[PDB]
DNA sequence: GACCACGGCGCA
DNA sequence: ATGCGCCGTGGTC
């Protein structure tokens, strides 16, 4: 089925790229199938402009290089999105290739070939499904598109200010060092966790709280070494020697080795079917998460800058997931702290009666979290340094205050247990076959993956429609979309236009979907990352 | 050179 | 006793 280039319009498009960062990738070779024929480029770059769309399997990597040589190429369809929302297993063609009578090879011709079948094979699998079919049509499809241009923009980052980080970093980095060979008696490797076990379990006399789940080596863990704070001056210094090391080996030293030849920005990719949850993730690099919660993640915050003469707008869904539960649950208290415009995690605390508002948040905050993963009082403890009494307890008078969240969880597990799968708000599945296994502690984990999953899955789904919206109002205005962080948004704008479009964007995400309660946004304008959170 | 398992930890 | 992706160590091929 060997017909010359070019192909007849809607052709479904294979191609081979030297490596998997379209940013970074020479395009090896471009093919093209349409009823059953296979037509293959014989320049894969010219060819490129015959397209006047993306169509096929990793339709966005084609598309993100295509704007990368300056192309407007829009991804289009893609099999890899429509079985991703039949089953959020299906992360990878290698995975949904097999499942569905094809073949991933290493060729563009029989990647474009296989691109078909599987369309084919997929689209019929979603007939009647009319819910995931919205999903395809008002929120993946279009969002792919959105996304190639956010990776194909990426972000400004300062390098000459990591530069300088990393070298003061780094004499602090020596400086703990020293001082826990001093401790100890003797160098070694602090970096080896095994090193690391031997001194503080064998040489010291500490404690050995918790053991490592594959091989029970004695862990080392920061919850450990946490819980060893003052049992020896030492582990307060690998905590910090720890630290330091993370952000400077993670983020502060690699970061500035990937700004791109042409742009002179940072570019991630956001990948689109990598979730059991239909969120987002972002790799090579991962930009989903840079430090923020310590002071010197603060500091490295503000290497992500504006281009000069534009400004950096950072928007924030506020407690997206608890406000996503009060909806679906129907709790009335929930609902209706809200409604009021009340902040939960200080309501929430309030019912450690006799405090409308006076007693510290971060327990109530604790707990709503805890909630939304099914802990136990015994993390509680841990995680609160509250005897486990105080725990147990903290828990009971949560689904007390708020009972109907307790009853849409049973809710949930006994209809996943009887479909087999539980879904978002939109209707996105989530297959849990464990439901109904024999062993507790495999079942139980189960439960918790199952009902966490219509929570983090519908406010996945309510940012992604928000971005769909908010997008091409974005173009009009002259604006950047430029981030996405599962419930924050990071944009870019001329100074002069900013202000109008944290007006705007807010607008948008508040109302990209009403529910029984407010989605409110918190929103900031600065030159860096750090300062545009306010 | 590439890839692997593990423990560990950054963010939502 | 939620969801990701990347790091160094210790290792194979
Ligand atoms: N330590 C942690 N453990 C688990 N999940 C966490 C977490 N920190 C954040 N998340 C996830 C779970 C939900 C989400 C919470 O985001 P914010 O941290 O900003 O807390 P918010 O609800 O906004 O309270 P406010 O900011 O008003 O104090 O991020
Ligand atoms: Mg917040
Ligand atoms: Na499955
Ligand atoms: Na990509
Ligand atoms: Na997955
Ligand atoms: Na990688």
């Amino acid at each position: 089925e060997e017909a010359p280039w070019p192909p007849p319009e809607g052709a479904f498009v294979g191609f081979v790229l030297s490596r998997k960062e379209p940013m970074w990738a020479d395009l090896l070779a471009l093919a093209a199938a349409r009823g059953g024929r296979v037509h293959r480029a014989p320049e894969p770059y010219k060819a490129l402009r015959d397209l006047k769309e993306a169509r096929g399997l990793l339709a966005k990597d084609l598309s993100v290089l295509a704007l990368r040589e300056g192309l407007g190429l829009p991804p289009g369809d893609d099999p890899m999105l429509l079985a991703y929302l039949l089953d959020p297993s299906n992360t990878t063609p290698e995975g949904v290739a097999r499942r569905y009578g094809g073949e991933w090879t290493e060729e563009a011709g029989e990647r474009a070939a296989l691109s078909e079948r599987l369309f084919a094979n997929l689209w019929g699998r979603l007939e009647g499904e009319e819910r995931l079919l919205w999903l395809y049509r008002e929120v993946e499809r279009p969002l792919s598109a959105v996304l190639a241009h956010m990776e194909a923009t990426g972000v400004r980052l300062d390098v000459a200010y990591l530069r300088a980080l990393s070298l003061e970093v780094a004499e602090e980095i020596a400086r703990l060092e020293a001082e826990v060979f001093r401790l100890a008696g003797h160098p070694f490797n602090l970096n080896s966790r095994d090193q690391l076990e031997r001194v503080l379990f064998d040489e010291l006399g500490l404690p050995a709280i918790g053991k490592t789940e594959k091989t029970g080596k004695r862990s080392t863990s920061a919850a450990v070494l946490e819980a060893l704070r003052e049992a020896h001056p030492i582990v307060e210094k690998i905590l910090q020697y720890r630290e330091l090391t993370k952000l400077k080996s993670t983020y502060i030293d690699p970061l500035p080795d990937l700004i791109h030849p042409r742009t002179g920005r940072l570019h991630t990719r956001f990948n689109q079917t990598a979730t059991a949850t239909g969120r987002l993730s972002s790799s090579d690099p991962n930009l989903q998460n840079i430090p923020v919660r310590t002071p010197l993640g603060q500091r490295i915050r503000r290497a992500f800058i504006a281009e000069e003469g534009w400004l950096l707008v950072a928007l924030d869904y506020s407690q997206i997931e608890l406000r996503v539960l009060a909806h679906l649950s129907g709790d009335e208290n929930l609902i209706r702290v809200f409604q009021e415009g009340r902040d939960i995690h200080t309501e929430t605390a309030s019912w450690m009666f006799g405090v409308p508002r006076e007693l510290m948040r971060r327990a109530a905050k604790t707990i709503n979290f805890g909630v939304l993963y099914g802990m136990s009082a015994h993390r509680l403890s841990q995680e609160l340094a509250i005897p486990y009494e105080e725990a147990q307890a903290f828990i009971e008078r949560y689904f007390q205050s708020f009972p109907k969240v307790r009853a849409w969880i049973e809710k949930t597990l006994e209809e996943g247990r009887r479909r087999g799968y539980v879904e978002t708000l939109f209707g996105r599945r989530r297959y849990v076959p464990d439901l109904e296994a024999r062993v507790k502690s495999v079942r139980e984990a189960a439960e918790r993956m199952a009902f966490n999953m219509p929570v983090q899955g519908t406010a996945a789904d309510l940012m992604k429609l928000a971005m769909v919206k908010l997008f091409p109002r974005l173009e009009e205005m002259g604006a950047r979309m430029l981030l996405q962080v599962h419930d924050e948004l990071v944009l870019e704008a001329p100074k002069e236009r900013a202000e109008a479009v944290a007006r705007l964007a807010k607008e948008v995400m508040e109302g990209v979907y009403p529910l029984a309660v407010p989605l409110e946004v918190e929103v900031g304008i600065g030159e860096d990352w750090l300062s545009a959170k306010e």
